């Protein structure tokens, strides 16, 4: 039988000398050589969830048709003013173009609008709005003339004083008509006095009020073609920041460049998972050391068990890397999982050898007897754990599949080690408790029996409170929101320029693509759909005629150059006269916004006191954006017509490049008050679009098929785990009464675990779904330990009981789960906390249900 075969194998290994130990040393050495030969850490996010051939048959079309989009990098510049943002964007674009021309990194693409888009930045609005804006600008011809001709801060103050003296007090213009401008200028001037980097905006006044304080301009670029052995993107991701810092945008424009995309997400994830490894390692080493010292007090044993743990670790790592050369950021937890789980066999053997020492005076006979004694329990625990881990193998989830393979092979290797190597190293180095717990020892075990009528009675009505659980169908949440790489994405949620929530759809032609865009816009929950045709303005002649009629009246008042700055003392006198006028106004002209007039008076009375260089700073912050905005309005006011034969090659290369006809990027409908911070409407949008047109796969919003796949895989894996564990128990406990005993409490404890997870409100996710079968196997192992431990009597678990070994194993597993909890990574922090809660509930569920285990 299994017991006889195993004791014969261990006794035949004993009949082999230290030869076994030196052979284990050589095998561990070559296994470590193989490990260091191929570590190969991978962090792919689309591999750990397999997809059916149908969705892959469209992902491959996405890849083959449009290569410059699946791996692109998006750069974001942030300036306190839109003009500075646009200037920084254009400078970064020309710099990256000069960088690419030499053949170092890929070509750049400017999404906010290319040369024709910037020259024609007025044809993309309805005729009414552009007509009103042009008429408004034409009405303001004298003011824009007297403003642009003297853009100096001194000249600006002078023209403000001259337009504040006679016009206001005349009776044609009220203070409140410009009080908004006055208050904004007062705030900017006060900021300049504070020395902080300030910037005034002239585009937020007359053109449009849709100018927010996080003024962002976006530029994208696809990474290097990877000529040789370059990392394919890291060089460019560094050169972007290098050229940005070299171009000196912090002072010339006062901005900040950011970078984001799947590649920097991967890099920051690599960094986050690697930095929280040394602390986790020292923590698990410390906890296993202290639990081994409290389990056994001897240097002749603890060292040997440490050697067994280390050799088990290295051999399981070698075999795992031999199976698959990747850890996928999820299977990397085996490094701590082995240390936290496989030490149970060693602790069990050590406690039983201590009991044998108390019993058997000899050491060889005591060791072989302790080996033959834990023959069936140890192997059954190993089988249960390995089955619970291998149940996830026939699923679509790849990450958990690899994790289960690694953990099962590691459990087999740990059994082999504890059986063969540990007794040899014991022979070669042949070597009460807690006298305090009496009060609870009296009356906390003798009330374990009515717990059956208390907890079961309070748990029945807890079934309706189980369905209040959500499921995170988007992996982006558990991606360390503290890093900038996705903090930029989180802040980008308001800007609709770069649509991170878009979907895609190909077509057999451009007209078919337009028809699909129309029939998908007919759905009341889509919003807007874009294609190559949407970059073609509708009515060219009328718009061009209106803008030409505005230009023929506005142009001659913009190109005229200014004069030179007068000396400084005259500027002080000008600001003094401006202060006097503004003070007289705010003192004898009270009304709605006279407080703004007093604020400007105070700002202009504190500005011109004794400082010199800060006034040049104020000039840099006032006149430069003014000239930028004026040049922009001048360029944008004499546009051309946009035709497909005149469209830039970059746009047509990004929308319909190949004979693989155009794609139609589709965004989700957004309404005021329903910001994209709501996953329910995104899921409904995805389902609606998928029902309308099936080929609309690829969008980060239509990733619900991944969640469906992983939930089906987890369901089938849990079913297979339960079936395998019960068939093992029944092939070992033939009369089904014992398997009912060993099982029913474990299912009850799993129900309790799910109920606690729903009460706390934490949802299950991609890497937080393995707790149920793992803890089921662990509890089954504990119950099959107990079915042999208390055979002599049902004594409480106090004062170094016969189950103190199992208690120490539980404590070690719990502390290892708590160490895996603190990992500075949500994808593992959630896993750790759920593992800890599951252990905490299933332990008492398998212990206090003693009438249903023996």
């Amino acid at each position: 039988m299994l017991t006889s075969v195993l004791v014969r194998l261990v006794a035949w290994s004993v009949r082999r000398p230290i030869w076994v130990v030196v052979l284990s040393l050589v095998i561990a050495a070559l296994s470590s050589v193989y490990v260091a030969h191929h570590f190969k850490i991978n962090t792919d996010i689309s591999k750990l969830v397999e997809n059916d051939p149908k969705w892959a048959a469209l992902g491959r079309a996405i890849d083959d048709a449009f290569p410059q989009r699946n791996q692109t990098i998006l750069a974001v510049v942030e300036a306190p003013a839109p003009e500075f943002a646009g200037a920084a964007a254009d400078a970064l674009a020309e710099g990256l173009r000069r960088e690419t021309e030499a053949g170092r990194i890929g070509q750049v693409s400017e999404p906010a609008g290319g040369p024709l888009f910037e020259h024609d930045g007025l044809l993309f609005l309805p005729e009414q709005d552009v007509a009103t804006t042009t008429a408004q600008l034409a009405s303001a011809r004298p003011l824009i003339n007297v403003l642009a001709k003297d853009p100096s801060i001194a000249g600006l103050a002078t023209t403000l004083s001259t337009t504040l003296g006679v016009p206001l007090q005349s009776g044609q213009v009220k203070l409140s008509g410009m009080a908004k401008l006055l208050s904004r200028s007062a705030a900017t001037v006060d900021d300049v006095l504070a020395g902080k980097p300030a910037a005034f905006s002239w585009r937020a006044l007359v053109d449009a009020d849709a100018a927010r304080e996080p003024a962002r301009a976006f530029v994208t670029v696809q990474p290097v073609v990877n000529y040789g052995a370059l990392k394919a993107g890291e060089q460019a991701s560094r050169t972007i920041r290098a050229t940005a810092q070299a171009l000196k945008l912090d002072e010339r424009f006062g901005a900040a460049v950011r970078l984001t995309g799947e590649q920097p997400l991967a890099d920051e994830e690599f960094a986050s998972v690697q930095d929280g490894a040394l602390v986790n390692g020292i923590a698990t080493l410390a906890i296993v050391l202290v639990i081994l010292w409290i389990a056994l007090r001897s240097k002749r044993m603890i060292a040997s068990v440490f050697v067994t743990l280390f050799v088990g670790l290295v051999v399981t790592a070698a075999l795992g890397l031999m199976m698959v050369g990747s850890l996928n950021m999820i299977s990397v937890a085996f490094m701590v999982l082995f240390v936290g789980l496989g030490v149970d066999f060693a602790i069990q053997y050590g406690v039983k050898y201590r009991e044998e020492r108390h019993r058997d005076p000899n050491l060889d006979h005591a060791l072989v007897g302790a080996a033959h004694a834990m023959g069936m329990p140890l192997t059954l625990a190993t089988a249960a754990v390995a089955a619970s881990f291998f149940s996830f193998l026939p699923t679509a989830y790849r990450g958990v599949s690899e994790l289960g393979l690694i953990a099962g092979v590691g459990m087999f290797v740990a059994l082999f080690t504890t059986l063969t190597l540990l007794p040899a190293l014991l022979k070669l180095l042949a070597p009460p408790g807690f006298p305090r717990l009496a009060p609870v020892d009296d009356y906390l075990d003798h009330h374990r029996k009515p717990i059956l009528i208390g907890t079961l009675a309070v748990v029945i009505g807890a079934l309706p409170l189980l369905a209040h659980l959500r499921f995170d169908f988007n992996p982006l949440h558990l991606k360390d929101p503290r890093s900038e790489s996705m903090a930029t994405l989180l802040a980008l949620k308001d800007s609709p320029e770069a649509s991170v929530n878009d979907v895609s759809l190909l077509a057999p032609s451009l007209v078919a693509a337009n028809a699909a865009a129309q029939r998908l816009g007919a759905l009341p929950e889509v919003g807007r759909t874009t294609t190559l045709s949407t970059f073609i303005p509708d009515a060219q002649p009328q718009k061009l005629a209106t803008i030409a009629a505005a230009a023929r009246g506005l142009l001659p008042a913009l190109t005229q150059p200014a004069a030179a700055p007068v000396p400084d003392a005259q500027r002080v006198a000008a600001l003094k006269r401006a202060s006097n006028l503004l003070e007289y106004a705010s003192e004898d002209y009270p009304g709605p916004g006279a407080a703004a007039a007093k604020h400007l008076s105070e700002s202009l009375a504190k500005l011109a006191a004794a400082d010199a260089a800060t006034r040049e700073r104020a000039e840099h912050a006032f006149s430069v954006p003014l000239k930028i905005a004026l040049n922009q309005l001048a360029m944008l006011l004499q546009p051309l017509e946009i035709t497909r034969e005149n469209l830039p090659p970059q746009i047509v290369r990004d929308w319909i490049a190949p004979d693989g006809r155009a794609l139609v990027q589709i965004s989700p409908k957004v309404v005021k008050g329903a910001d994209p911070g709501d996953d329910a409407m995104l899921r409904r949008f995805a389902k609606a679009v998928k029902a309308a047109e099936p080929g609309a796969i690829g969008g980060p919003i239509s990733i619900l098929h991944s969640a469906d796949t992983i939930i089906r895989a987890f369901l089938q894996a849990a079913a297979l785990s339960v079936v395998s564990i019960t068939v093992l128990l029944w092939i070992t406990l033939r009369r089904f009464g014992d398997v009912l005993r060993t099982l029913v409490p474990l299912l009850v404890s799993g129900v309790v675990t799910l109920e606690l997870c729903v009460l706390l409100g934490m949802p299950l996710n991609f890497a937080n779904i393995i707790a149920l079968p793992l803890m089921l196997g662990v509890g089954v192992a504990f119950k099959v330990y107990f079915v042999m431990a208390w055979r002599a009597g049902q004594t409480g678990l106090l004062q170094s009981s016969l189950t103190h070994a199992v208690l120490f194993s539980a404590a070690t597993t719990a502390t290892a789960f708590g160490s895996l909890w603190l990992s500075h990574h949500p994808g593992t922090a959630s896993m750790g906390r759920l593992l800890a809660l599951a252990l905490s509930c299933t332990l008492i569920g398998a212990v206090v249900f003693q009438p249903v285990l023996m």
